[PDB]
């Protein structure tokens, strides 16, 4: 660049101030120019005058706050992040040539957003739903995105069908209804015309579609991609991230009464939980197959429609991550954060997988939406830890300043900077090697990916029978909102090429004639892990449980407060719940519900509040108590055995179960004496874990 | 333009297809560029190969669903539009010369938008908050925009301090939480330091912060603006849109089953409600004062915080909206729509108020973030009815033609149009010519605006005790959530120069020092047409009667059905609730809550069906239904019982009653046998005209 004058150029850096966060303490007010201010009274014509034009101090400032909000993600628009870390179980060196998995206890620092499907920015938590679990690795070598869900199976195998999925389970566009739900026409319209999507709609109605929390359901990659060794060998791999906590969910009238008492329960949930130093961890596994195994299993691994069964390719655990801090600012880091499964890194390729190939198209492209311009990358949580080299230039919202005036290649002017990286130098990015394409160039479906029915009818061979009825209550409920006869008729038939049960079942629920058995695609065949009752919580940190207590009986908070040591040891939070605030008293009837806990102990000698709304008719208007709704206390404990939590009783506490119509011999009912409170705490951690006690729901066949 | 060849111009227009309803019947799909398509299937290089680049198709629909979404409005997302028209009383150019008053039946088209406020765009209908009620007249000089909510005041007196209100109330910026709601540390703490609020503040925890639906609410203004006369002179005026359907409201604990239930229970009751020709109507009235009034009645007419009472200056009717149609499209339509309180037309002008004088800059500058670009005017919802002509050109996304090519002023190029309109000709906008202005340049506060708490003083003397105990109750509610002590000792504080018993209610209601009367701000002073509950509703068109039937007890569906003819004559829909569908089957007991109806019916002979929770809770497991949740219609009962609801009961109803410690002597309780049905619905309409029995609801002091 230097073999004469005019090709010679200075740079001359400016001492330009580089802050990133910002901290206030000490400072007084400035203009975003610096210019220090006041911002509370707009600047007049006399006290009782016009506002001036001139006045920049008042339009800055509504400048920035008319300009604050930018457009929300098209899918998966409510979500909640946080950061952490990924440590490898093992030098992978052998499969993969990814860097982050290339020794025994590596570290790489993780962001992870969680998230709804459908509904829009500010909707329910507890909405019935496909849940993203996305997670970054700043890796050395870039940053990889693993873009996952809570399901194994999507709805659809090819990506020019997306727009036809979102549009038909989003609101209708005439006038916006239903919000952040599946349950009318459009969508089981489109699920029963568009049969692929059974397998995925099975699992949306199941337990899987109203987890508990974030931290309590799994994460699955769906598609298969491939890991690529340094010499070219490639593997077909799945990946799924096992929570270690467990899995667990809600009923379904339970979400509903989480949505309209805590529209935040997932993220609230996530907050707390890091907060409170009880970290989530989910393990990375892998299903590691070879190229031969594509049309082995007797389904296609490029068919998103399909889990592999872990009966038949077990699991690889690859190593553990761990989230253990909250974001400082949620949107610049959460609202703003962009993943995309195209952002791989050196030894991870793709499949031929239809669905997967679109995805690396759109998010791209999305970016630009939600970013007003293309240099979304800049914004901090979706830097990569060491800078970025390369000729891309400009665009709307700069803030970096290229030092490298010759920004193409080849050229002979850079010194060679930034140098080309590949397969065999700098650690580049290649496409597996192996690789092969050979056929004309079509818009056809493989028949490979013909059966839509086969795997729908494992899942279901794979839930416990209370799960079984709740599926059948999902689909029920979702397909009387339906308001299409014909659709409700043509979601029977669909599911009667599943399994003539279910079908059945459903159609007695909707007011149907009953389809008989169509056994081509049925099978006995069942997979494990798959399902959301039935099976324990790995860990119970972070779960609350609600002591129900009175300021009119004020030994009641006192005994709370003895229990409190043995749950803050399990890392389980203890909430005594009284009228009104008190000493010891966490919180009170008014702000509670049997949402807020996961497991309820009522305390001795307290018994008088629970009376049944029976009860509270009788005496109305003078001397019912203002400080809570009418049987407040009783519903907490009759919706808490309802939804099948465990639930306890010291003392005469035992006299509110009886008001209830639960008795003491039922599973996860637990009593004691007020001198055996210590028991009573254990028996409720045992409770914890078991966390649903399934033998209080409604069976039928 | 024409005396030389050089600067005359030809003008060739081309024939370009103008389409603005688009109409699918009959078509082939195309790309936006019209080349005939299908989109089912991406392009491979073989059927199991990897999509293509030059895969267009893929490629155009993809990029539009990419880019699907915009901004949502920084407040007041949430919400739903519906077009209708308004008529005038009467010729009222003795007080304003604006055109749409300007004759006795003169009828203008109109387009509403309701909507709360804090949430985002897919946040609950019945959160607790503020309400929007916008409305467009489309004149015949120009779309002039009332930009209202459902409460007389509002929280602050300056425009700069909209972001300090917005970013309090909004969710907290580190973690988001929480959603559509002031129950949070920040929101109370600025009410309490920014003392200005607690007017708007008890509006907030009244019924007015729960509304029935948006037709049940009215509309205000909030401030002065100012009628003008063709001949200069002007009145001050305020704004109410008086609801012809009357006022109702929820209680909490119901708003936040609703909430859970059906998040979109306000938009869906609009949309139903027009789409059943059940138009809701609103009476357009204005408080016409004097110049002289400003600060005439011991307050500012500059004050935004302060309503002028009906008992001190009369409302004066103008004319009459009704809302008729429902939109198309709701993004293109209702999502786009942008209305601004600046958007005004000749015979109406501004005052000195300092919020509404920020309103001005803030609603022109905020249309840019939501549309991308300045024509949001050219937006159809947006467009005025007659063609634009001004000098105004370009920006992105310019759908029109241009033909002047002469665009500036002065010019002796284009034959003098357009003509520059003004006072006496051209029916042009002015200011009010006897406005005046006086003072040194100050960012001052006026000190005629220094009483901050006599207003909530009126207001809260202005509601019936049951709706001061809910008044009492929410503030208690939203102050246990506050999560500061600091903050809620400075509400009670706050709250004590209001009212003390008010105060010391709340107090309790904490747990906190009960305060000592603190009488400078305190009087007896009252007005009405403030509350929500003790006034009956005027039509009860469009409300729902849930009629609770069962599939083994045949006859009740056709008890139902004979009632429906009376009800379909008030306008109002019966709902047979059954089990499961089936003949004369409207809805289900799994669909169904209190929430759904206004008022509820038992049907003869199906008391078995009303179990307690209780009584559920010992057969558990088998033989229990599956078709709903235990107790499901126990707790509908209840539920309805424990709202305020009126509830009837046929023959052997009376059972379910007294099951639910409902007596037949309770007001708003209707009893009677098989054969007296006819009657039993006429109490039913009577009931819902009372709309809610408010001896039903506890109070204290
Ligand atoms: C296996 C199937 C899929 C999974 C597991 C998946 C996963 C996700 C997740 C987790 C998010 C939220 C990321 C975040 O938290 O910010 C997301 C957003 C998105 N997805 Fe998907 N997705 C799938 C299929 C598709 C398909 C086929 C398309 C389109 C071709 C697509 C387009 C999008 C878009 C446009 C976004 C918005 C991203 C943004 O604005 O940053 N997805 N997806
Ligand atoms: C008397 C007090 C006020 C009332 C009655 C009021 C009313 C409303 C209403 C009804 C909407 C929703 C319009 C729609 O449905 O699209 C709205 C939106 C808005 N308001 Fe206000 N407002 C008030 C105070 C303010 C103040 C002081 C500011 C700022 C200086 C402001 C800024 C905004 C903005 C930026 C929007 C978004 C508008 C859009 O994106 O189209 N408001 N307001
Ligand atoms: C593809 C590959 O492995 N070979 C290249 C090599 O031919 C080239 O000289 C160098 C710089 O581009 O990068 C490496
Ligand atoms: C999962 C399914 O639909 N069918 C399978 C069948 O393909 C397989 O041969 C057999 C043994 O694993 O298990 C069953
Ligand atoms: C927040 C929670 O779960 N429990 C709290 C406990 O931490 C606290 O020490 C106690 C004070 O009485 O109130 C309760
Ligand atoms: C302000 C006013 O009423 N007077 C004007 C007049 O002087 C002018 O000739 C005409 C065109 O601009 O518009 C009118
Ligand atoms: C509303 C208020 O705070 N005080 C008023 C007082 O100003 C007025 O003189 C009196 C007669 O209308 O009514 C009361
Ligand atoms: C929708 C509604 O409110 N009521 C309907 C009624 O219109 C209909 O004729 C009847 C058919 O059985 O079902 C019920
Ligand atoms: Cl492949
Ligand atoms: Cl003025």
């Amino acid at each position: 660049e230097q073999d004469n004058a005019g090709d010679t150029i200075e740079v001359t850096e400016q001492p330009i101030d580089n802050t990133l966060y910002v901290n206030d303490t000490g400072s007084y007010m400035t203009t975003d120019f610096g210019t220090p201010i006041s911002d509370q009274t707009s600047l007049k014509a006399g006290p009782r005058g016009p506002t001036l034009l001139e006045d920049f101090i008042f339009r800055q400032k509504l400048q920035r706050f008319d300009h604050e909000r930018v457009p929300e993600r098209v899918v998966h628009a409510r979500g909640a992040g946080a950061y952490g870390t990924f440590k490898s179980y093992a030098d992978w060196s052998n499969v993969t040539a990814a860097d982050f998995l290339s020794a025994n206890d590596k570290e790489t620092p993780m962001f992870c957003r969680f998230s709804t499907v459908v509904g829009f920015r500010g909707s329910v938590d507890t909405a019935r739903d496909v849940h993203g679990h996305a997670c970054r690795f700043y890796t050395d070598e870039g940053n990889y995105d693993i873009v996952g869900i809570n399901f194994a199976p999507f709805f659809i195998q090819d990506a020019i069908q997306f727009p036809d999925l979102v549009h038909a389970i989003k609101p209708m566009p005439n006038n916006e209804i239903p919000q952040a739900a599946t349950a009318h026409t459009s969508a089981w319209d489109f699920f029963s015309q568009q049969s692929t999507a059974l397998h995925s709609a099975l699992w949306l109605m199941s337990g899987n579609g109203i987890p508990r929390s974030f931290r309590h359901m799994n994460g699955y990659g769906v598609h298969s991609f491939r890991f690529v060794a340094a010499n070219g060998t490639s593997k077909v791999v799945r990946y799924r991230w096992k929570s270690q906590q467990g899995v667990a969910s809600l009923v379904w009238d339970e979400a509903q009464a989480a949505a309209g008492k805590n529209s935040d329960y997932h993220r609230q949930d996530l907050y707390n939980a890091i907060a409170n130093g009880h970290y989530p961890k989910y393990e990375l596994q892998a299903q590691i197959m070879d190229e031969a195994d594509m049309l082995r299993f007797g389904f296609d691994l490029l068919d998103p429609t399909k889990l592999v069964p872990e009966e038949v390719v077990p699991y690889t655990p690859l190593g553990m991550m761990e989230l253990n801090a909250n974001p400082t600012n949620y949107f610049a880091e959460v609202e703003q954060a962009g993943f995309q499964p195209g952002h791989v890194v050196p030894g991870i390729d793709f499949t031929d997988d239809p669905l997967l190939q679109g995805r690396l198209f759109s998010y791209l492209d999305t970016q630009l939406t939600r970013h007003g311009g293309p240099n979304f990358e800049q914004i901090p949580v979706n830097r990569p830890r060491k800078p970025v080299h390369n000729n891309n230039r400009d665009g709307f919202g700069q803030q970096q300043i290229p030092t490298n005036n010759w920004a193409y290649t080849p050229n002979s002017m850079s010194n060679g900077y930034p140098m080309q990286a590949n397969q065999t130098q700098g650690h580049g990015f290649f496409t597996a090697p192996y690789r092969y394409a050979s056929g004309h160039l079509v818009r056809q479906t493989s028949p490979t990916f013909n059966d839509h029915w086969s795997q729908p009818a494992m899942f279901w061979n794979s839930l416990i029978p209370a799960e079984q009825q709740m599926v059948v209550n999902a689909i029920v409920f979702e397909n009387s909102k339906v308001n299409s006869p014909h659709v409700r008729k043509n979601v029977v038939n669909q599911l009667n090429m599943v399994n003539n049960n279910l079908a059945v079942r459903v159609a007695r629920g909707l007011g149907l004639d009953e389809p008989s058995p169509n056994p081509t695609y049925y099978t006995s065949n069942k997979t494990s892990n798959v399902g959301t009752f039935g099976k324990p919580l790995l860990s119970i940190e972070g779960l609350q449980v609600g002591f129900l207590a009175s300021n009119s009986h004020p030994e009641s908070i006192k005994q709370g407060q003895a229990m409190a040591a043995q749950f803050s040891a399990a890392g389980v939070d203890l909430n005594i719940v009284t009228e009104a605030y008190a000493d010891g008293v966490n919180t009170t009837y008014a702000l509670s519900d049997a949402i807020d806990f996961d497991a309820l102990i009522i305390a001795d000698g307290v018994q008088s509040l629970f009376a049944s709304p029976a009860l509270a008719n009788q005496m109305n208007s003078t001397a019912t108590s203002t400080l809570y709704p009418p049987a407040r206390p009783f519903q907490i404990l009759v919706d808490s055995f309802r939804y099948g939590k465990p639930v306890a009783a010291v003392g005469s506490g035992s006299v509110a179960l009886k008001n209830a119509g639960i008795d003491s011999s039922r599973s996860g009912v637990y009593t004691g004496s007020s001198e055996t409170t210590e028991k009573i705490a254990k028996e409720v951690l045992e409770g914890l874990y078991t966390f649903r006690f399934v033998d209080r729901f409604a069976l039928d066949e």
